[PDB]
């Protein structure tokens, strides 16, 4: 056949994302009633995260259909909200099953905001692109230190919940690996050679499968797993 | 009268599909509360599948109204999501009533992804149309081997659930026969003489009655049947 | 004043219908939880019927606003779905309160499909307008024989439910009288002198008050009546 | 500053109305679950009334944004539905707490339909504006006689419910005073000097605060009051 | 990079606000079921406030996308509704946990309406900008006197609820500090030098994070805190 053009792929992946995310949202929000009540905030936050994301992709697809332009800087609108919601999920899931300092919520949320807002300043010309990279990468390595070596990590080890053991590990691996895409997108788009925006929209669209959807399913399986482990122990 | 033009049929069948699918979705999601809880994920997945599908048809009808073009390659956006959701339904329904290796979920989902992604590469010019056919047909014969001769089949026979006996058979017959349309659409559109896109949009629209809606109703009757069989046995 | 033009009435009645139907839908779907559970499918089907209908009217009003044309042939999109849903309601309501052969569901649904699809072929030029009339009229007299002289009738008499006695009679009278509009619309528009499309859009819009909304309220009162009769007998 | 133009006010009040009404709707529909079940139809009808109204204002604001015209005759689309729903509320609230002839429902609904349909005929040029006034005013004085001197009045006095005593009085005062706006709008716009349509749109928009929203809150407080009085008496 | 233009920021912050607010709304409305029933009106009012706000931002973003203009006077549409809903929250939260005169509801709501309507008259040219400032500032200092030195304050001290102690303080600090933005916006835009509308849209958008969202979360934590304190005391 005649190859599809990246412009055709850019637009279709906005629809794909839009659909998958509204799907994930509704699923997470209808399955909110079948998990224990200890899991209800986790599931609401999950499902709302997917919805915000979906509304972004709806806004973006219309911009694209109308104009044929979808700047990369627009991605910070989504990430200011949804990357914050995803980081704070670590706290929410821990408060479902153990006791944890509320300080942790704030540590986590600040790191997320630093990581998005720093990269947004370099991207939008308000400060050097070099500096917004460094700040974005610092705000991310902080979040990693929280979850690998900090309170969230310890709380996790000392929870005793085997559902949370698995969520923490899986969510952490997505943030460690999945979320590496964001510093690297930035590095190339800004500090490096540069990258076609079409290419980078495709990349950012296709990685929101991992970074948002698999992230969701991991949370969902924890809530489901746990709900059931509590039922299986009631039987005994 | 003066015959309707296929262009008129193409556009109306997008509306028809849109309506039927939002209908099916809402029905499946409101009837989610009247089935046993063992059936709740099945019903949520069902209803969300219908919703994704509906949102596609909404996206497509607007493209059509605006442009009068509805490429066939756009169908892979729907199928990447909804054909995967339908294949994994076999697993979901089995996990409602029996114990099944989680491996099966992945076998099933990979086959679906191979079958859609392979046919999408040949369709969009990234690899030979011949090869995307072969791969799509392989990804489909795999799914069939799963459900006719593989674990899903055995799990089904050894479940003992008579609701699931009936779902499996009916869902299997739709995949065996209903889903033959997709390899054959592809074969003709790409590897064969060729086919008017209007004609093929009509065909793909009218077969989503079977492939999506009757598929849904089959799942719904199983969940309903079973819910009731459990109530009828509680009375004794 | 200066008379409104039928074009002004055509467009306003699309809005009226749209509003009334989304209203009816939401009401039927929120009152689904206050009827017995034996009535839940009836109420979901009712409310979904109204919703499909509403989405049609939304699609049509946009076509009208944009183009000032609203072909009559577009009505078959609605009727293929909603006339089938309304005919099968007879079965659904009977299965709420008595035992009935599942065959009846199919008898009923085939008649509905014959009646819509036959008149759609004559309307869209695929077969003689004469023949599509005859077939549409045959598919309708069949449905009437079902409900006046056939199993549905007997099941109704032998149910003993006084709520269903009333629904059956009222729904039957709407199909006997209300639905006469459809053969006659067809006869005039196609086989007869002809009729302004504006006039006929107005007529079809204003009769969806009877044919859809009063039809709904009749079903709703049965479910409500019965739910209450069961509560009043529990008190004794 | 430089005065806002009435055109600017007309358009903003459509948005204001739209927002307030979708707000009221959702509130009434979520608070439907916290009132006694005897109040559930009242609350569903309330919330659906607000929703129909909101959908009107959405339809109208788009017409305005596109065209800069919002005829007054368009108001009869809303009023044919929502004035009927509001009049029949008297019956619904009485059937929540006492026994009342079903005849009353019909008396009430006919008066509403006469009052809207008569004024719509004079407005749209089908009969003399004089006569449509007289008929609209007759259909309104009838409704008033029902609720001041007729069965609804008696049923209210003989109910004994103090929540309903208060609703009836408040709803009656809105219909007596609030709804006087409609005959007077009509009189001036048609039978009298005439009135700028911008002015009259503003007036009709700002009076739907009373006539729809305060009307709603009155119903809501009755349902709430009563629900609570029944709980306070259960404690004793 | 090349700096983003304030026009680019104005449009993106409308989307940001839109997304965050629909997010907050849905979260507050799904978490309505996990708080005590004493908190249900608070949570419904909260979530509906967020929704009205979101619908505004949707209306505004379309105006902007179409026209590139977003007058500041449009903000009074939102504030007439949502500032009233936020002020009356003080009453709603007090009626959740203590007994309070219904008079307070009205004191509070009048202050809110005076504060918005006065500033809207000066803004839209109907009265001197000076006078609309004074009135807006008076309507605000009144609300502050209510909540710092008036009944609401006393009711709060005499409630004994420690969740409400915290909400009152936090909501009060947002109104004292957060809401200072509104008098000062007005002062500068109208009575003072003047201010770019782009700048002021950015400022008003970014302060609806505090003034609406943090306001919400404060209410949500009170309802959550309390619900739990009541569960923890039931255990003892
Ligand atoms: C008793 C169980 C009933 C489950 C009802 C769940 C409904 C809430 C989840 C759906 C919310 C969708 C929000 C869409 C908003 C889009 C704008
Ligand atoms: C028991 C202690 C509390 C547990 C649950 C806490 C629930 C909070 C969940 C909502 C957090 C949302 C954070 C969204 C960040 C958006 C920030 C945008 C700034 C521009
Ligand atoms: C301890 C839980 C705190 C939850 C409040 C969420 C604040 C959201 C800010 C954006
Ligand atoms: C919360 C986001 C962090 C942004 C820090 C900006 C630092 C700029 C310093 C040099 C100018
Ligand atoms: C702060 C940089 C990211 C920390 C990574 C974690 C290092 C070791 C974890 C051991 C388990
Ligand atoms: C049992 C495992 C199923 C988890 C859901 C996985 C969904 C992945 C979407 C690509
Ligand atoms: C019976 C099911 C209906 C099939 C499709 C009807 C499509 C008709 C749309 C016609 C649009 C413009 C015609 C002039
Ligand atoms: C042990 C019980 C487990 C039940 C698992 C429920 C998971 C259902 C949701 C699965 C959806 C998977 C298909 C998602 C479609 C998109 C995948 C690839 C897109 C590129
Ligand atoms: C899991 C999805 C994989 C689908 C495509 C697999 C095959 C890609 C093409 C291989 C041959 C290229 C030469
Ligand atoms: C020609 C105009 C639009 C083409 C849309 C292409 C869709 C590309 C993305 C498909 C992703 C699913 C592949 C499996
Ligand atoms: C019950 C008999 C099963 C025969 C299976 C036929 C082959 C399935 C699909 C091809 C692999
Ligand atoms: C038992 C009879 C119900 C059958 C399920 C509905 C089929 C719908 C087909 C369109
Ligand atoms: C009694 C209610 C019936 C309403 C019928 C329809 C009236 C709609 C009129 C819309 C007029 C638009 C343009 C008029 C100039
Ligand atoms: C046995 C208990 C009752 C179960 C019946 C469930 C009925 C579900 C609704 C049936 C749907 C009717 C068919 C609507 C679509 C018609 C097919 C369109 C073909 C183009
Ligand atoms: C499901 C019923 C479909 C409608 C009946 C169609 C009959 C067509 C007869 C054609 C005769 C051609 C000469
Ligand atoms: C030109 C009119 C001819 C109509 C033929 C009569 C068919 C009526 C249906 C018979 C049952
Ligand atoms: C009551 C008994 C009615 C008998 C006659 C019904 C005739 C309707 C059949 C139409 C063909
Ligand atoms: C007791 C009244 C029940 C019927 C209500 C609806 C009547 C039709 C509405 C038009
Ligand atoms: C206090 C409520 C104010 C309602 C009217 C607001 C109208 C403003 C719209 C102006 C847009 C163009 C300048
Ligand atoms: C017990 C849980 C309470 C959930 C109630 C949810 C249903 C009420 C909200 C329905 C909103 C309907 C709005 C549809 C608008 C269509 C256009
Ligand atoms: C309790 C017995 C009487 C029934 C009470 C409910 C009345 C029917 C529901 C209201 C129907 C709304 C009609 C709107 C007209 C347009
Ligand atoms: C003036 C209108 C009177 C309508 C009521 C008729 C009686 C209906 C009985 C049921
Ligand atoms: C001279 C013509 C006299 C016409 C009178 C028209 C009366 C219409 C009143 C509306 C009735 C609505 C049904 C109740
Ligand atoms: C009885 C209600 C109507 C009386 C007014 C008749 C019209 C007066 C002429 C203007
Ligand atoms: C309670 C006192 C009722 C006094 C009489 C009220 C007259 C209302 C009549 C309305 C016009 C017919
Ligand atoms: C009983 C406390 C007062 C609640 C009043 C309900 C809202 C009043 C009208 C809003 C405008
Ligand atoms: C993290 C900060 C989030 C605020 C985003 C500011 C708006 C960016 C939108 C830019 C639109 C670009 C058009 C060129
Ligand atoms: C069992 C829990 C179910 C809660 C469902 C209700 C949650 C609120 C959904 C309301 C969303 C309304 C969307 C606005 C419609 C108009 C735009
Ligand atoms: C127990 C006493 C009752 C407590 C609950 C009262 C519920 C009130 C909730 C609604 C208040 C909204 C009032 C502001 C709406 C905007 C008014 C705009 C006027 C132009
Ligand atoms: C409550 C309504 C608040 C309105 C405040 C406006 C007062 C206007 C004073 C004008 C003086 C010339
Ligand atoms: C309290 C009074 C509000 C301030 C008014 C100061 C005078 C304004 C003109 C500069
Ligand atoms: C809460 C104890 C401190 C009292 C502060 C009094 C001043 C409050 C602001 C009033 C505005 C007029």
């Amino acid at each position: 056949n005649s190859t599809l053009l990246p412009t055709d792929i850019v637009g279709g992946t906005f629809w794909l994302l839009s659909m998958a995310l509204i799907g994930a949202s509704i699923f997470f929000l209808l399955e909110r009633n079948r998990v224990d009540g200890r899991w209800h905030t986790t599931m609401t936050l999950l499902g709302v995260t997917m919805l915000i994301s979906a509304i972004f992709y709806y806004y973006v697809q219309g911009m694209w259909v109308d104009t044929g332009k979808a700047p990369i800087v627009l991605r910070y609108l989504d990430w200011i909200l949804t990357h914050s919601m995803q980081v704070v999920m670590f706290y929410v899931i821990l408060t479902a099953v153990t006791k944890v300092s509320s300080a942790l919520f704030w540590r986590l949320l600040i790191g997320a905001l630093v990581m998005v807002i720093g990269e947004f300043l370099g991207a939008a010309g308000y400060m050097s692109a070099t500096l917004g990279f460094i700040i974005g990468v610092v705000g991310w390595l902080y979040i990693l230190g929280e979850i690998y070596m900090g309170e969230a990590s310890r709380c996790n080890i000392e929870s005793g919940n085997e559902a949370t053991h698995m969520a923490f590990n899986g969510l952490r691996l997505i943030l460690t690996i999945g979320w590496a895409i964001y510093p690297l997108g930035y590095f190339i788009n800004n500090l490096g050679g540069g990258v076609d925006a079409n290419s980078l929209n495709i990349i950012y669209n296709l990685t929101d499968f991992l970074n948002k959807i698999i992230f969701g399913f991991v949370v969902y399986r924890a809530a489901m797993n746990d709900t059931q482990a509590r039922l299986d122990e009631i039987k005994k």
